[PDB]
């Protein structure tokens, strides 16, 4: 009875603060840090908030194929703030691309219209 | 076709974006005030959306045209703030994208949005 949001974010500080204003909004959420760990909990999620700068590679790369898997919306939330990023990100599958650093206020209304 | 209503009343940015968009393959219907807005909602598959026209903010009408149809809106105005951004996607944009911009982040977006 709570939407399930996928954090993949491998940064611990901002996860920690992230996770709590999440969970304090309600939200269910569920973190991995890697990308060989995306796979198992995706179905899981009603949201994936995906970073692309993870320790094993590029996740947008693998993000078709998680989309194949189920299609839920996805907000990329990386650092890569190039619009070439965004393109790539984007084209990938991605439903959004937020740039860090990024205003938690944002991302919470950003989460809302891909879910509503 | 996929149907793109434009709502700009800057004439040059629209002049030079509806090129490009009619280029890719869109069909493109153009408007320039709120109070042309409705008569073309229902023909379009997405709506750009500038904010600030002669005739008013468009995040107030919003939420009206939204129950007309739930079409897919991208918002594209220089109202840039965390408290405008937030207050255009609540009222029910579907994307919020910031002037100046990039036409190649426009076509990906709407891409998004589409598909």
């Amino acid at each position: 009875m709570k939407q399930t949001l996928l954090l993949v974010e491998d940064d611990k500080n901002l996860a920690d603060g992230l996770l709590v204003s999440l969970e304090q909004a309600g939200y269910e959420c569920l973190h991995v840090e890697r990308i060989a760990d995306v796979e198992p909990q995706w179905k899981k999620a009603d949201l994936v908030i995906l970073e692309r700068q993870l320790p094993d590679g590029d996740s947008v790369q693998h993000l078709p194929e998680w989309k194949k898997i189920k299609d839920v919306p996805v907000i990329l939330l990386t650092a890569l703030v190039t619009v070439k990023d965004k393109v790539a990100g984007l084209d990938s599958g991605a439903n959004d691309y937020l740039t860090k650093p990024f205003a938690e206020a944002e991302l919470f209304a950003r989460i809302r219209a891909q879910l509503r």
